[PDB]
């Protein structure tokens, strides 16, 4: 029932030829200029990266062979002629370098320059170019490209091409030191001769480029890359400002984490938690490399549950896809994500100590993210890492006070290893749980979990600290029996039981067996319990025969009042008209 | 004030030299091997695509019998991945010029149909992502013609020799590097095929077993798809176990080529997943928004030939075409859902109940008014002019509006009975306008954001009641003056209430607009106040001096003054709750029980 035709039936017969791999130059240029980037606008990123690199090499040269000029990138638009022009005052290119570097695809002068530096040299970490293709991005948007270049050594040149397999080189006066590139834009790309549009692209990708960038004689990039600076030389106001820019936000960060490290990758990063809680009516952490935008929404570097963080991650040696808008599959990027997960958890844990009050607000607003993380990850070790961030209330603690799974594990009786919880809409329904009343008597402490999805979190948690979480789950004696028998008939299809109990000020209360049910209800088999010493109950007893119609309203009210006190009816609008009838008739 | 450096100053001196662009081949190979594809597994897709193309070329040549299939083999002991197709094969010139030359694609000069996948001339080199060594055995058809072995380590050179025992077609053997042993696992290779190549037009066999490849339903004639084929296909694309309640199979050629199928699940959406969905294809191979956020409940697939692919085959290439496509799809889906409401309103009611929250979200988070209104066409309400239970729409409301009218009135209450008997509705009934009844939690927020519809302002009943004070209060009471407090009694009572409720209310007023209710709370921007409470104000308390409870209060203030104050506090609380402006109701229960006992003697 198997069908395979793969068989070792081949044998080397005779002699063989040796060939070198070739490359169809014509088609390859078309591929860069058409089939490489998701957006045409990206040619501006590339040309500015080149200007930065040229400037960086000049700066490097002058450390040793010092000499004389300012280091700048200038952009000019001409909306009448349809041109885009960029000029840098960097190292420039002689005729040999124009032909070699521009004329040859995947040849990178910058890459060779990098490979020859001491790894410690500043330029080692700021040179952007790697592949030797970014320049061809100009043909995506231009029918004609002209390059004027003057090297810093001992004649100016003009390089020229339409990008169709050929190019021309001639001597030129009077070219300024560095390189000037003029793009004659295609008709469908004339938008890049608009100043406003070019400004949008520069700020998107290249806002943190190290050298001043001018557009039509005006400076743009006034924003310094805070993530590359020493964490201590940065003030709270700089973070507030930088946060707003990077998160496109208008509030401040409640938390700031400035993380720098060298392994598995170079990392310079800043993470923020917004002060404003998120909701339905609605950026992410951005990825950079050597100060250039890679992805506005970084995908592989953080786990999904940490998507509430804003900010930036920059790595010098993260493996980039050729398009420079994706990362390659890498064991190093996987390790980075794991490292960051642990760092952020560690940071939030520290914060729960420094200010439990503040952390309490944070957990109310963002705790859902932690719960999601515990449910969706498949690593038990990490589930218990994220679980250190959870807060609940406890049977063994007062109302409104939070504790962690660790603090519970702390207080446990020495001879036991079970974590008991009870997921309830509220505390009243918890304290009066049949299942919890059990754990009151013989057993001891139970976690009260009121938040949404607290349940399946713990179900998915399964195991914490090698331990197991498991859900713990007046009126005479015949005047009352008469009253009860009456009550069961007026509330036939509302409750599945009516009891009598020792309540004080409250004439009745609602209790529920399954908390699980009550959630379906709020999305039920209540048990009303009557205080036969309460005046309204004794009044109810008297009116059931004397004024049956009045006692019907009163009964309904006592039931509704009990459901409200149990948090089982949060919006009492349905009762108001009846209640008003009860009041008018009572007040005759 | 300006700093520029760019000046038209440069002039050419003497003649030019002419040059041809060149390529650094060795470094291109490295780029294809390490930097081109973001995921290693796609070498499987690329090799299958080549096999599929070779088979298409043979099919086209066989017109003008033999099997046409693709075989995969994993050897986890030898660390080897093998693929063999029964296609046209390659001759010596072909092995050299097409395989040996990066960016050379024989699958171009073949033209000359739309079944051919290969375009760039680089896909084959993806093998070097995962393999130290690659051997190729190919046999052309017919044509003369010898067999050949092609061989390379991936760096720089390769060798070809004539060979025997080469079956018609092409076999390729990947000697996997230690980094990539996962591709000698059958379960692993199977995962990849079904991910990218599950709609390939020829059978694929893995280690002798035929893979369950599928029909590209979206490309096919809609009328030839049975409900059951859609059920199955839905379950596949949505990875679900239930079936679709709606199926939209959309083809178009203008303005954009589009072949798509969308499904709405029969299941209600998980509330967990809502806070925490359509695949994109080209030529039957997977490609990795397209729908606006509010339509993320839809499942299914979109294919469009106007979307260009990047070199790596994982990104789309015109962020403006996409916005267009998305706008087209949004429009088509709204029209589809409007049509479903016509055909079967009862079934649509269930849909709206389960998914309505997505519409409301869409209305609230869009900035474009015409889009808010388009989505708003999907909303359903009840009406004061229709029997209980009968759903209607903004459009139908608009069509009943008299010539003079210029506003759409609405009232938000938990249910039909509460709206019909709302004090706000009693007040509105004195006018002759139709009032929409909206029962869902975020309906008010939604209409607040919607603001207007078809040039008609949306106004809540509660708001309209306040505005009428600043016009003519030309309304007469429901009860004759005999059944009301005299003015002197009304003024006396009000002055008392103002003292008893000093810092809780802005003012207190009688109103002729109530019947069943003793009082109501009014706030100009009621809706916005309700929304704000979900985490005081300048509320007005308006009393009905014809109501038994109000008149009794007038008496009580002079007979049991303490009881009168307790009554007063409760009336205010009742009006706040009825207004939807109440804080936690639990702490009022104490007062209420106390009030209840003192009343009952
Ligand atoms: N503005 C410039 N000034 C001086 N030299 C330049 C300039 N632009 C490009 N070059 C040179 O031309 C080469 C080719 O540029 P490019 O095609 O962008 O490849 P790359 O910058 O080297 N690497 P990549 O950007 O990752 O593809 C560079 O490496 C430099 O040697
Ligand atoms: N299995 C095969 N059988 C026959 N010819 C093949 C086979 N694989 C590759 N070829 C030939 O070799 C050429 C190069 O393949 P490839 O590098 O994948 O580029 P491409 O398929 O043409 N376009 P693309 O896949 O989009 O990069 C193809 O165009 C075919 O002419
Ligand atoms: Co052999
Ligand atoms: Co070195
Ligand atoms: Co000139
Ligand atoms: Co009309
Ligand atoms: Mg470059
Ligand atoms: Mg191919």
């Amino acid at each position: 029932t198997l069908h395979n035709i793969i068989t070792d039936t081949e044998n080397v017969q005779g002699s063989f030829s040796k060939h070198e791999f070739q490359a169809e130059t014509k088609k390859l240029l078309d591929i860069v200029a058409r089939s490489l980037y998701s957006e045409k606008e990206v040619f501006i990123r590339e040309l500015i990266s080149n200007g930065s690199d040229a400037l960086e090499k000049l700066r490097h040269r002058m450390i040793t062979a010092g000499g004389d000029a300012p280091m700048e990138i200038h952009l000019q638009t001409d909306s009448v002629k349809g041109t885009f022009t960029i000029q840098d005052t960097g190292v420039g290119m002689n005729k040999e370098d124009l032909v070699s570097n521009l004329g040859t695809i995947a040849r990178s002068g910058s890459k060779a320059f990098l490979d020859a530096l001491q790894n410690q040299a500043e330029a080692s970490s700021s040179i952007i170019g790697q592949f030797g293709v970014g320049f061809y991005s100009a043909f995506m948007v231009a029918d004609k490209v002209e390059v004027y270049s003057q090297s810093a050594e001992a004649p100016g040149y003009k390089w020229s091409s339409d990008g169709s397999g050929v190019f021309e080189v001639a001597e030129a006066s009077g070219v300024r030191q560095g390189t000037k590139i003029v793009l004659h834009l295609k008709d469908d790309c004339k938008e890049f001769s608009s100043e406003d549009r070019v400004k949008e692209v520069v700020t998107k990708y290249s806002n943190f480029v190290s050298f001043p960038i001018f557009l039509n004689g005006r400076r743009l990039n006034t924003l310094q890359a805070l993530w590359m600076m020493e964490p201590k030389d940065i003030s709270e106001w700089q973070h507030e400002e930088f946060y707003r820019y990077v998160a496109q936000a208008y509030d401040k960060p409640r938390y700031t984490l400035h993380y720098r490290a060298d392994a598995p990758l170079n990392i310079r990063s800043i993470f923020y938690v917004p002060e404003m809680k998120p909701s339905m009516f609605d950026s992410s952490v951005a990825l950079y490399s050597r100060k250039i935008l890679i992805q506005t929404k970084a995908t592989d570097i953080l786990p999904k549950w940490l998507r509430f963080l804003r900010g930036v991650v920059d790595s010098e040696d993260i493996p980039l896809n050729l398009s420079r808008e994706l990362l390659q599959e890498s064991a190093l990027i996987r390790k980075l994500r794991d490292v960051l997960q642990q760092r952020v958890i560690r940071f939030l844990l520290d914060q729960s100590k420094k200010d439990p009050e503040k952390y309490a607000r944070f957990f109310e607003d963002y705790g859902l993210f932690m719960r999601e993380g515990i449910v969706t990850t498949g690593e038990q070790s990490v589930k218990e890492d994220i679980a250190k961030l959870l807060r609940f209330e406890s049977s063994a603690l007062p109302a409104g006070q939070q504790t962690s799974l660790m603090e519970y594990s702390s207080r446990m009786k020495a001879g036991t290893r079970n974590i008991y919880y009870l997921c309830a809409p509220n505390r009243h329904l918890a304290e009066h749980s049949p299942y919890f009343e059990a754990m009151k008597q013989k057993d001891m402490e139970v976690l009260f979990c009121f938040e949404q999805f607290d349940e399946l979190t713990l179900l998915h948690l399964r195991e914490f600290d090698r331990k197991k979480l498991i859900s713990a789950e007046r009126l005479s004696s015949e005047q009352a029996e008469d009253l009860l028998a009456w009550m069961r008939n007026a509330l036939v299809q509302r409750v599945t039981n009516i009891k009598v109990t020792p309540l004080d000020t409250h004439p009745a209360m609602i209790t529920v067996l399954e908390m699980g049910a009550a959630r379906h209800f709020l999305r039920l088999q209540p048990t009303l319990e009557i205080n036969t010493g309460h005046d309204l109950i004794k009044k109810l007893h008297a009116l059931k025969d004397s004024n049956p119609e009045l006692a019907q309203l009163l009964l309904e009210q006592i039931y509704d009042n009990a459901m409200i006190a149990a948090g089982l009816n949060e919006d009492p609008r349905p009762m108001i008209s009846r209640l008003n009838q009860l009041l008018t008739r009572a007040l005759e």
